[PDB]
């Protein structure tokens, strides 16, 4: 269950990287 | 407690999807 | 340690609510 | 593994502080 929790936290970190990707996209629209 | 933690992580993932919807709403205002 | 982890996840959820607060403030600047 | 999970949660919180850094930078482009 700890190693299910770590691999939920990895796919939270992936959906923060998708944070990062939108924040280059908005900074084209605004930068 | 592990399967309480996994179901806090699910309702963090839900509030990243609300990330996603706001980052659609801001791209109507800016796109 | 599980109920330390749950209360790190509470203070991640709080800093997603600060997500919501800024996505109110940017939507004043743009809405 | 609990104290591996807490230290994934710290490096999630760090990548939320980077939320905070960008939401200073966009609030220069817009404020």
């Amino acid at each position: 269950r700890m190693k299910q929790i770590e691999d939920k936290l990895e796919e939270i970190l992936s959906k923060l990287y998708h944070x990062e990707n939108e924040x280059a996209r908005i900074k084209k629209l605004l930068x």
